[PDB]
């Protein structure tokens, strides 16, 4: 079986903590390969290999499985464990019942019903959770590479929610797909031009999933396509601020996209920033809009 390095410790499948299949019971699907609540009684996702795919398919699942077992960090999503040896093959995770970030931004607006369901702190919570898991990565030398609301979950819909990046799939492949596939959307100049990945790439990301955030769950450059998005971002071109953005707020957005990586800030400048965001009452009592 493949191995896998971080940190100082190498790797493989062997080292994968095994659930015996008989202690595992699917509850119901979490939409949908298929992800499921199930207990082990232990809550957890059930993260399923369709039998249907290849040899390749296979490795990758596995490969995923590795990775996110070796990371420790509060804001990164736990592996329970993994369920190999019997079809179809198993991964078990943390339980995030608020479900990715995208779809929490955008079924959670705040309504004439709702006004007051989210607030500017809520939001400042959350990308100050994923750029604390960001800095992890950073300081242990992994890219994720794909850094966006979708690979983003929620602990929880109400007030205590942790957000933790939750899917690695693209560092996988990368670490063993086609072109209209890959999050151009996402990526800084020196990413879909060279195919160079720095931890600068993933800051660069993480301004996108701020305005992500911020717009509560907009598609990046409305109304552009990857190719428009592509020669716009290279010509020098940005995004404007989401709706009633606080200055402080949209001022990280874009050092985090400076042409050049050495002139966008690392992770822990995007933490302190965030941090003196927080403190700022004319950024947190700052209303969110109300769509009608
Ligand atoms: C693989 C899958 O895992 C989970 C999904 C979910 C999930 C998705 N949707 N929901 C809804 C369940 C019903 N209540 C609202 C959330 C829960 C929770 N925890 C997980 N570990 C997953 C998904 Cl489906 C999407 C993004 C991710 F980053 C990840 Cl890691």
């Amino acid at each position: 079986n493949p191995n896998y390095c971080f940190a100082g410790k190498t790797s493989s499948i062997s080292d994968l903590k095994e659930v015996p299949r008989k202690n595992i019971t699917l509850i119901r699907g979490l939409g949908h390969g298929e992800v499921y609540e199930g207990q082990v009684p232990l809550q957890v996702a059930v993260k399923t290999l369709p039998e249907v795919y290849s040899e390749q398919d296979e490795l990758d699942f596995l490969m995923e499985a590795l990775i996110i077992s070796k990371f420790n960090h509060q804001n990164i999503v736990r592996c329970i464990g993994v369920s190999l040896q019997s079809l179809p093959r198993f991964i078990l995770l943390e339980l995030m019942a608020g479900g990715d970030l995208k779809s929490f931004l955008r079924e959670t607006r705040p309504r004439p019903s709702q006004p007051s369901s989210l607030a500017m702190l809520d939001l400042l919570h959350v990308a100050r959770d994923i750029a604390c898991g960001c800095q992890y990565l950073e300081e242990n030398h992994f890219i994720h590479r794909d850094i966006a609301a979708r690979n983003c979950l929620l602990t929880c819909p109400g007030p205590g929610r942790v957000a933790k990046i939750g899917d690695f799939g693209m560092a996988r492949d990368i670490y063993r797909g086609g072109c209209a596939m890959l999050p151009v959307k996402w990526m800084p100049p020196e990413a879909f031009m060279e195919g160079i990945f720095t931890s600068k790439t993933d800051t660069w990301s993480f301004g996108v999933l701020l305005w992500e955030i911020f717009s509560l769950g907009y598609m990046p450059y409305p109304s552009k396509s990857n190719q428009e998005v592509l020669e716009f971002v290279t010509s020098g071109g940005r995004m404007d601020p989401p709706k009633n953005c606080p200055g402080p707020v949209y001022r990280i957005m874009t050092q985090c996209w400076q042409h050049q990586p050495e002139d966008r800030p690392n992770f822990a400048i995007i933490l302190e920033r965030i941090e003196y965001c927080t403190q700022d009452p004319d950024v947190i009592n700052t209303a969110l809009p109300i769509e009608y």
